[PDB]
């Protein structure tokens, strides 16, 4: 492990929804919530031994927090991830999750090209219990260009998002930590843990499921906050190929 290339620096974005409902319309409340969440997610990453030996100490740190205090004004027919209305259905509390992640990646493209990862934090009730989405596991850690035929420019796939609203209420901070860990897990190259591999999806008596299980882990079982051996094997291959490309020294 290279100590000069062991940290994935993040551009963290809080949209107007997050600012209003999680930050109570205050910059200090907004940033403290995000700073503490990323630090606890960093504890999971930094303590993970990707090869089950000495290949550990890889983590995440915030480089910048963008705080969008108000909705982004748009021209008729124009969209933006920070706009007041949801898309494609303005009558719903939330955007379609896939369309929102693509829109965010489009709008933040210039900034995303300069950072290991960009992550959107929002407050909207995605359909069917969805809490977040991310590229990777193409895309994930280090900007990878995608030419958007619709957008007519390159966007970067080093992005993901977390919503702290689910089923009409604010999720627990212990649940929010798990969402962001799972989304960044996909960015780091992990796919979902399959039922077919008991080592990677244990029963409740064996500590329960790991963070990459497709059904949202609650955080009450031991394994919930941890990466399975399946995730470790996938991520180990990524870190070994990506740290030299865009990781930096821990601050
Ligand atoms: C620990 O937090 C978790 C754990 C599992 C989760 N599953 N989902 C839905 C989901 C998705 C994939 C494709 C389309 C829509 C949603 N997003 C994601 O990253 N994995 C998916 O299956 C969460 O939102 C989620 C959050
Ligand atoms: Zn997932």
């Amino acid at each position: 492990p290279d100590p000069m290339k062991n940290t994935c620096k993040l551009l963290v974005v809080a949209d107007h929804r997050f600012y209003r409902y999680m930050g109570r319309g205050e910059e200090s409340t907004t940033t403290n919530y995000l700073i503490e969440l990323i630090d606890r997610v960093d504890d999971i990453y930094r303590n993970t031994a990707w090869d089950n030996a000495g290949f550990k100490g890889y983590g995440i740190q915030i480089e910048q927090i963008r705080i969008l205090k108000s909705p982004q004004e748009v021209k008729p027919g124009e969209k933006h991830y920070n706009m007041a209305k949801s898309y494609p259905n303005e009558e719903k509390d939330a955007w379609d999750v896939k369309m929102l992640l693509e829109q965010f990646s489009f709008d933040i493209a210039e900034e995303a090209s300069k950072v290991c990862l960009a992550h959107l934090f929002t407050y909207q009730d995605f359909d069917m219990g969805t809490l977040g989405l991310a590229y990777g596991g193409h895309g994930g850690v280090c900007p990878k260009a995608y030419y958007s035929p619709v957008g007519k420019k390159n966007i970067y796939l080093n992005s993901g998002l977390t919503s702290t609203k689910n089923y009409g209420k604010t999720i627990l901070t212990k649940e929010a930590d798990l969402v962001t860990t799972h989304e960044l897990g996909h960015n780091f190259g992990a796919e979902h843990d399959p039922d077919g591999l008991a080592e990677c999806a244990p029963n409740e008596d064996q500590g329960g499921k790991y963070v990459m299980y497709p059904i949202a882990v609650s955080g009450d079982h031991e394994n919930n906050k941890m990466f399975s051996q399946c995730s470790k094997q996938s991520i180990y291959k990524t870190i070994e190929s990506k740290a030299q490309e865009c990781f930096q020294e821990r601050s």
